[PDB]
């Protein structure tokens, strides 16, 4: 399992969107299921586990692949 996808639709203010991998299609994502949600940016690559949703397809255990590691904490 676990596919690599690109972040295409994303509303960071609210915390939801749609990420499309190269194997399947767009899945319904939500900030709650992301371990590193502040790293979620457009055109960035993420990896997630496949699952199903009421409104379509969805993913769990979403981790973004950042090209750098900078601290973000008050």
């Amino acid at each position: 399992m676990a596919m690599n996808g690109t972040i295409t639709t994303w509303f960071k203010d609210k915390g939801f969107g749609f990420i499309k991998d190269e194997n399947g299609d767009n899945r319904y994502f939500h900030v709650i299921k992301v371990a590193n949600p502040d790293l979620i940016k457009k055109d960035a690559a993420v990896t997630f586990e496949p699952t199903t949703n009421n409104k379509g397809l969805s993913a769990y255990a979403v981790k973004v692949v950042p090209l750098e590691h900078h601290h973000h904490h008050h």
